[PDB]
């Protein structure tokens, strides 16, 4: 058989050497604790069966408060899906679960906020429960005995939703609401990439580590322009089916240079763009002029094809390519045995190779605030990018979005207002983390960095007007409150950076 759209590379199988270099791999993937033990592996499958069984329950409690009877309520269904890095099988210790919750037409999305919640605050298993009404997806956050779930809901115009409906079928997307539709895809377009591959464990072992050399190299990031986990996991996809019979270390040192040489923009599919009954836009870049901008595009398979990489701007492309290059000069020293795997998987050099740095602080008086104040900046430092690239003086801006956590312990409350505001003067502080407990006057703050590149001579550092187009950009925030949250950046050289951002065994 062939895998994927084009004739493979190579179907050798794997030689003597890189079976044992496969073997080391794996053994330096447990080194690093990236498992979780089996026993919380029982506990996820044992939260999804509760939250599948809450789902009956909280869909016959709909159908019969609308006085349907109590045949077809029992008949009204409601399944539970998973999707992103569990369904993918590929997930670090204490990683949340993206989980789906499919109702029948007659359960409104007001019975997901006003019904379904309810129903998971009753639940003594259930703690920091947290709704987002007002949000594009509807989403809902908590922990089931300690395990973080992310519930997004998703009304199909099926009477009944039976506990064996598969999502492949693209009918099931007729008369649902454009929100709804988008929600399916992270289901249907994870059952795919384990469909599509020659070999599932090859695959899942190849993605550990390319997920971990990102995580460790800081390029792991959506939010701030780099591929998210879906894109990387469609990227080692994409090689799995270009040496269907190789093994992970294979795959993982033909990941790198296949990637920075292949010919961009040309996109990466996993399978023919399919066509479909709905009467909505398909990625094709002849067609819209949005869909032609993508730099890097990484195409989802499942009906309707979308570009997982949009967001990949200017800077993000040149640094993906960056640390491709150097990966794959590193990965053919392992294959070599010049190197060993760990190697591979050293951290990110971002506070050593720039000598100016953005600083950027979201801070807030209260600790429940700086939550939901913090994402909010974050979310931002991609327009700030961007924005910057826009300068004349500035050739690339490099977002590092792993914020460093501080408490400031000051005296009187204008000096918490005071270092709110940036002027930090000399007030004690502490260093924490984003777990928290839900004469002391407490300032949190979250900070953000983003390195320049400046613009060489060949025959002037003004970001006033960014940095002044950043703050009203996070104050139009709708739940922005003065008296409590406050953000600023700072112009920071490379000497002048913190001992936060080293190890104990790092130079500055």
């Amino acid at each position: 058989k062939q895998w994927g759209i084009t004739p493979p590379i190579s179907t050798a199988p794997a030689t003597e050497q890189e079976n044992a270099l496969n073997t080391a791999l794996i053994n330096e993937l447990k080194n690093q604790n990236l498992f979780e033990s089996p026993a919380e592996s029982e506990k996820r499958v044992k939260v999804l069966d509760e939250l599948q069984q809450i789902t009956t329950e909280f869909v016959k409690k709909v159908s019969l408060a609308k006085h349907m009877n109590e045949k077809m309520a029992n008949e009204a269904g409601g399944k539970i899906f998973t999707y992103g890095s569990y369904r993918l099988g590929v997930y670090g210790p204490g990683s949340d679960i993206d989980t789906l919750v499919v109702v029948p037409k007659h359960v409104s999305r007001d019975n997901f906020f006003q019904d379904l919640e309810p129903m998971l605050r009753e639940r003594e298993e259930v703690t920091d429960l947290a709704a987002v009404p007002d949000a594009y997806v509807p989403i809902i956050k908590f922990k089931f005995l300690g395990i973080s779930i992310d519930l997004i809901f998703a009304r199909l115009s099926v009477p009944r939703v039976p506990r064996d409906l598969e999502l492949s079928d693209n009918n099931l997307l007729k008369g649902v609401e454009e929100r709804c539709v988008l929600s399916l895809n992270g289901t249907r377009v994870t059952d795919q990439i384990l469909q599509l591959v020659p070999n599932r464990a090859v695959f899942k072992h190849a993605l550990r580590a390319i997920k971990f050399w990102a995580q460790r190299r800081a390029i792991y990031a959506n939010v701030v322009g780099f591929p998210g986990g879906v894109a990387w996991a469609m990227m080692v996809a994409r090689i799995c089916q270009l040496y269907p019979n190789a093994v992970s270390s294979v795959i993982v040192a033909k990941f790198f240079r296949i990637l920075h040489q292949w010919n961009w923009p040309q996109p990466i599919l996993l399978k023919p763009i399919e066509d479909g009954p709905l009467q909505v836009r398909i990625w094709n870049p002849k067609l819209y002029p949005s869909d032609k901008a993508h730099r890097m595009p990484i195409i989802t398979p499942a009906y309707p094809s979308m570009c997982a990489t949009h967001n990949i701007t200017l800077s993000t492309q040149t640094i993906i390519l960056r640390e491709m290059v150097r990966a794959g000069e590193i990965a053919d020293q392992i294959m070599v045995k010049a190197l060993p795997w760990s190697a591979l998987f050293q951290k990110h050099d971002f506070f050593h190779r720039y000598k100016h740095y953005l600083t950027i602080t979201a801070a807030a008086k209260t600790a429940e605030a700086q939550l939901k104040w913090a994402g909010l900046v974050e979310s931002k430092l991609r327009h700030l990018v961007t924005r910057l690239e826009l300068v004349d003086a500035i050739a690339l801006a490099h977002p590092f979005n792993k914020g460093f956590d501080k408490v400031y312990n000051c005296s009187s409350e204008e000096e918490a207002q005071q270092v709110a505001s940036g002027v930090t003067l000399e007030v004690a502080y502490e260093s924490t983390d984003h777990e928290k407990l839900a004469q002391i006057f407490p300032v949190y703050t979250t900070t953000c960095y983003i390195g320049l590149e400046l613009e060489k001579k060949k025959g002037r550092l003004d970001i006033s007007w960014p940095t002044q187009e950043f703050y009203e950009l996070c104050k139009k925030w709708d739940k922005y409150d003065d008296t409590l949250m406050n953000v600023f950046i700072k112009n920071t050289k490379n000497t002048a950076l913190p001992d936060e951002v080293f190890e104990p065994g790092e130079e500055r």
